[PDB]
């Protein structure tokens, strides 16, 4: 029937109560489940809320039970990631012709770019040839944009990858899927199997392979789960591997941004910089020189989260300003700015909030004077600015740029990394009377930049502000339990996100859902069969456009009405929240 062909794969919606039971919750991947923890994210208060997505990052570092899925710290996956720095250590022997791709889209793209920045420091720091690049749908613009479209398509993805490996002799791509989903990374690993004597392709990601997303790509004949199942195959004759620990699900259901960006740190960094500092060691990567790694990573959650409270009052400045309508500046040096940046972007697509909502800042890359004259100007009574930074890094061209802002602003705090007895100048730098001083002790680093101390202050960094960013939106009341309801379709994964949260909240069938929404999607249109039977980008480019989509589609859904009816049921709402959560009632 027209459609069929198109959510043929998609699970019915189980009768009331037996979830469970039909086997439907077993199949929903680890990386789109509910968080238990977070059931009720929607009525915490600040300090719970930091404490549950405290309680969800740690569950990174949680260790394997007694029939049950791998994770970070088991025998399985340390094995793979040591193989795996094996075959870095390949490639570092013999530089010339060779090349190690980092690649991802969105979230994943942007910690790929990080960390080929890093590593190329390392091999720089150390007078080698840069090894490492990234590749990101959508291209290098899409680091600092919101662009989830981009990651549709394998045939992009083999492009940006025929770009890289130019006439390279030996490639290690490391595609990165947190879902083991973006279709960008699955023509990667294909191609990379089809052509073994150049390529060796390490998938990334935090499904089992059993979990891996299977529906099919618009222009790409294999599914994501087929090229993991044999790339996996291959890992038996070490040709291919597959890196996938369950970390456990999102605090916010399906926001791979935050935990799923978290552990590709973790993991890569881990890995890559054994690699590196064992080989002009002379020896062979062990678990234990991962494992060094992996616990400081794990100091640092610790270190991090026990500043909970200044970060729960932080979050409490940021909701004020928002609820208001005023607006948020995250403002940083070097890595710790961009990755402000990054936080500020991703809140555009995961909260439909607008690009001056969080807005982050690098020393975009405004500089002193240019943030002085630029963006001073319009600061106003209640707004927010945030500094983030070590005591490394100039203190002066930071005093000066805080002296300023407090004028037009005085809702200042800040976020400074600082070895253990380092001091921080003006007794009566106060202007921060409540600072985030995380303080760390002190390692025994080696290489000339002291890379693990980056690679702490980053992760610590990127938790405290997504913590913050998303707590502050849950404030606002915009999260429904823990679900995004009202996102914006803009790509397939979205859509069928979308699909599978009004089945879950309405609890009607697969294919009224469907019809809702596509319904809503399309209105005014009605659903021909053309349209059912579309492929999911018309759906999507549409989709894209639209406002409160899937609201709408809920709405019909539970009063059983027309997209006619429910839209003007929304106008006549306070608002999109009440509406929907009194429609729920
Ligand atoms: C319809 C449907 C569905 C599944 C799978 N889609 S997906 O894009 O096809 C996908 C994505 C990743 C992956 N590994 N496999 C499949 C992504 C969204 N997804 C999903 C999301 C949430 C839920 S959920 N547990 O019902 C709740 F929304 F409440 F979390 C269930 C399924
Ligand atoms: O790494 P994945 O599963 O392939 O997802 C890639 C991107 O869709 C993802 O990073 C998304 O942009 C983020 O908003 C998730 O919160």
């Amino acid at each position: 029937m027209p459609g069929t062909k198109r959510f043929q794969h998609v699970i019915e919606t189980p009768e009331p109560g037996k979830w469970e039971l039909s086997g439907y919750e077993a199949a929903v991947p680890i990386t789109e489940k509910s968080n238990p923890l977070t059931q009720d994210l929607d009525k915490a208060d600040a300090e719970n809320i930091v404490r549950l997505l405290g309680q969800c990052d740690a569950e990174i570092f949680q260790e394997e039970g007694q029939s049950t899925y791998q994770r970070l710290y088991s025998e399985s996956i340390l094995t793979t990631m040591v193989q795996v720095a094996g075959k870095v250590q390949e490639v570092l022997k013999e530089p010339d012709g060779g090349l190690v791709v980092l690649s991802g889209g969105g979230t994943s793209g942007r910690m790929a770019f990080l960390m080929s920045v890093s590593f190329n420091q390392l091999m720089k720091g150390l007078g080698q040839k840069p090894l490492y690049t990234y590749l990101i749908a959508g291209g290098d613009r899409s680091v600092v944009a919101s662009r989830e479209g981009t990651e549709d398509s394998a045939l992009h993805g083999i492009e940006e990858l025929k770009k890289v490996a130019a006439g390279k002799k030996r490639v290690i791509v490391i595609g990165i899927s947190v879902g083991l989903s973006a279709p960008f990374v699955a023509g990667q690993m294909d191609c990379c199997m089809n052509n073994t004597a150049v390529f060796l392709p390490v998938l990334v990601g935090f499904n089992p392979v059993s979990m891996a997303r299977n529906d099919p790509i618009e222009d790409w004949s294999s599914t994501f789960r087929q090229v993991a199942e044999r790339m996996q195959k291959m890992q038996e004759k070490q040709k291919a591997f597959v890196l996938n620990p369950a970390i456990g699900p999102e605090g916010l259901s399906g926001s791979s941004r935050m935990k799923g960006g978290s552990a590709t740190k973790i993991l890569l960094e881990t890995l890559l910089l054994a690699a590196h500092k064992t080989v002009d060691q002379g020896i062979a990567a062990s678990q234990r020189c991962l494992l060094e790694i992996l616990r400081t990573f794990e100091r640092a959650h610790q270190v991090t989260y026990s500043q909970s409270p200044k970060i729960a009052t932080l979050m409490k400045s940021v909701s004020t300003s928002l609820e208001k309508k005023g607006h948020v500046y995250l403002v940083g040096w070097q890595t710790l700015g961009i990755i402000a940046i990054m936080d500020g972007v991703e809140c555009i697509h995961t909260f439909g909030a607008d690009f001056r909502d969080v807005r982050g800042f690098l020393i975009f890359t405004f500089s002193q004077e240019d943030f002085l004259t630029s963006i001073l100007p319009s600061l106003t009574e209640i707004d927010t600015v945030v500094f983030i930074f070590t005591l490394d890094d100039n203190l002066t061209e930071v005093q000066t740029i805080v002296e300023q802002v407090k004028e037009k602003t005085n809702h200042i705090q800040a976020l400074a990394h600082s070895t253990v007895g380092q001091t921080l100048p003006i007794p009566l730098k106060k202007l921060f009377p409540s600072i985030i001083s995380i303080t760390w002790p002190l390692l025994f680093f080696e290489y000339e930049g002291n890379f693990i101390q980056k690679f702490q202050r980053e992760l610590s960094t990127k938790w405290v502000l997504n913590t913050v960013s998303t707590g502050a939106h849950v404030l606002l009341g915009k999260i429904l339990q823990n679900h995004m309801l009202d996102l914006r379709i803009s790509n397939s994964k979205l859509f069928w996100r979308a699909l599978a949260m009004l089945q879950r909240f309405s609890g009607q069938s697969k294919a009224r859902c469907i019809e809702s929404l596509l319904r809503a999607i399309h209105f005014p249109q009605p659903l021909s069969d053309d349209i059912r039977a579309a492929p999911i980008s018309c759906h999507v480019q549409v989709a894209h456009e639209k406002e409160q989509v899937i609201p709408i589609a809920l709405l019909s859904l539970l009063f059983r009405c027309s997209i006619t009816e429910a839209q003007a049921h929304l106008a006549a709402a306070p608002s999109v929240c009440e509406a929907v959560r009194s429609a729920l009632a």
